[PDB]
């Protein structure tokens, strides 16, 4: 129930840490910090080398037409799933869902973010964004570890069968065990990749659940 | 290093056995016996339910144009890789490789088959088919467990870095350990799915390596 947020910028460091913690994870979340530094080919390299599923955390937040282009390039690169923002509206989410269907891949809908600023505008729209996801047939969601009461509310809207992953564990203050009361899996970045011993840090997090 | 050949025709039986042996495998090979009975949607169901990579063993063996169509439908259905025959020639293999590139997926090249009849025509062309794969950039191959001397020859042609999987273990007479001297992974169907205790059969095969 642990997903590694691999946000190191250097290919060598990213490969090192991911290989060291492979036995504790089942999925690697790759985002723009690594892709904009090393290129989209890094996705296929990771999938080949480690055999883990790859979620591209691109927080797609464009108009429908451009969203389609971004999702197509991401799935062509080998990503198993892509994280998309729901705040830009239903048409923008639908465009992503359409490409995922054509490619046999998945879309994860980001409904409420984990950082402090998320309270300014996203939080007030989060329940509606989640309801929109349900209405559109979304089955994978992303919610905040830093606000378990909001994670519980999100779980209430999407149901027990939907898959919910949650970032904000560790560095941002979120707790593994409390977060897993509501989410299916936790996303952990810095607590693992900046540790003196990433494998020990990952083992420790799992042991704490 | 164990791949389950799930050739049961009934969805309920297929799900039962696959779930029972999940801890012993890392990939599920799905072919026409299950797909033509339960539909292509079974691929996405398996990927979702068990989280295993899915190799579609469709032994694609058509003209280039039709090969492209078959691969596109297979990848749209969610398969991570497709097994293609090399005997129809380079243009037919290239068509599959082109679709895999557009979709961010993989092609496995079947070079020599495991059954007795494979000696009639395929065996004599197998080294050339493997060389063709190398020339086309193929990195995933399928060779026979039933003829380890041929599996060794295939490994010699494709190199140590190419990934080689091998069917014919168990029911067809192939030995797990001997096959793994040359292949990276073994494919096992009936020895596991027809066993009174599939999980015990899988554990036994792994224990025998
Ligand atoms: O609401 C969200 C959505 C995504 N992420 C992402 O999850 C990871 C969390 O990393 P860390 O704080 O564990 O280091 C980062 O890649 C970050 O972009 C969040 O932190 N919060
Ligand atoms: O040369 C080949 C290529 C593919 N397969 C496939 O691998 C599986 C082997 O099943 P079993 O003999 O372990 O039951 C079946 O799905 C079969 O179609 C072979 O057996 N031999």
């Amino acid at each position: 129930r642990l997903i590694l947020a691999m946000d190191l910028m250097n290919r060598d460091d990213a490969l090192r840490v991911t290989g060291e913690v492979r036995e504790y994870i089942d999925t690697v979340k790759i985002g723009y910090p690594l892709v904009l530094s090393e290129g989209m080919d890094i996705i296929a390299e990771f999938r080949k080398r480690f055999g883990c599923r790859i979620i591209a955390d691109f927080k797609v937040a464009d108009i429908p037409e451009t969203n389609e282009k971004i999702c197509r390039a991401t799935f062509k690169a080998g990503a198993d799933a892509i994280i998309v923002h729901g705040f830009p509206g239903a048409d923008s989410v639908r465009a992503c869902l359409n490409v995922a269907e054509e490619m046999g891949r998945e879309v994860f809908l980001l409904t409420e973010m984990s950082h402090p600023g998320a309270e300014m505008f996203i939080q007030g729209a989060a329940d509606e964004i989640a309801r929109m996801g349900v209405d559109l047939g979304v089955k994978n969601y992303v919610g905040p570890s830093t606000r378990p009461e909001r994670l519980s509310r999100l779980r209430e809207i999407i149901g027990q069968d939907s898959f919910l992953i949650s970032p904000g564990v560790g560095a941002q203050g979120g707790d593994p065990g409390e977060t897993l009361r509501f989410a299916d899996a936790i996303i952990v970045g810095r607590s693992i990749y900046l540790a003196d011993n990433p494998a020990a840090a990952a083992a420790g997090i799992i042991e704490s659940i």
